[PDB]
Protein backbone atom coordinates (compact mmCIF):
# COMPACT_ATOMS: atom_id res chain seq x y z
CA UNK A 1 0.00 0.00 0.00
CA UNK A 2 1.05 3.58 -0.71
CA UNK A 3 -0.01 6.67 1.24
CA UNK A 4 -0.96 9.17 -1.45
CA UNK A 5 -1.74 8.22 -5.04
CA UNK A 6 -2.48 11.17 -7.32
CA UNK A 7 -2.40 10.63 -11.07
CA UNK A 8 -0.94 7.15 -10.70
CA UNK A 9 -0.64 6.05 -14.32
CA UNK A 10 -2.28 2.72 -15.14
CA UNK A 11 0.00 0.84 -17.53
CA UNK A 12 0.63 -2.93 -17.80
CA UNK A 13 4.31 -2.29 -18.49
CA UNK A 14 6.52 0.40 -16.96
CA UNK A 15 10.12 1.01 -18.02
CA UNK A 16 12.41 0.24 -15.08
CA UNK A 17 15.10 2.52 -16.50
CA UNK A 18 13.08 5.73 -16.66
CA UNK A 19 9.55 6.87 -15.79
CA UNK A 20 8.33 5.47 -19.11
CA UNK A 21 5.45 3.05 -19.66
CA UNK A 22 3.53 1.27 -22.41
CA UNK A 23 0.34 -0.75 -22.91
CA UNK A 24 2.31 -3.40 -24.77
CA UNK A 25 5.00 -5.69 -23.37
CA UNK A 26 6.97 -5.35 -26.61
CA UNK A 27 6.86 -1.56 -26.87
CA UNK A 28 8.57 -1.59 -23.47
CA UNK A 29 11.38 -4.02 -24.29
CA UNK A 30 12.19 -2.26 -27.57
CA UNK A 31 12.17 0.97 -25.57
CA UNK A 32 14.35 -0.49 -22.82
CA UNK A 33 17.00 -1.16 -25.46
CA UNK A 34 17.69 2.58 -25.74
CA UNK A 35 19.11 2.37 -22.21
CA UNK A 36 22.06 0.32 -23.46
CA UNK A 37 25.79 1.06 -23.35
CA UNK A 38 28.43 -0.68 -25.47
CA UNK A 39 31.47 1.43 -24.60
CA UNK A 40 32.32 3.36 -21.41
CA UNK A 41 31.39 6.83 -22.66
CA UNK A 42 31.99 8.76 -19.45
CA UNK A 43 33.54 7.92 -16.07
CA UNK A 44 31.62 6.62 -13.05
CA UNK A 45 29.68 9.28 -11.15
CA UNK A 46 26.87 9.63 -8.62
ZN1 LIG B 1 13.03 3.88 -20.68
Amino acid sequence: GSSGSSGAGVNPYKCSQCEKSFSGKLRLLVHQRMHTREKPSGPSSG
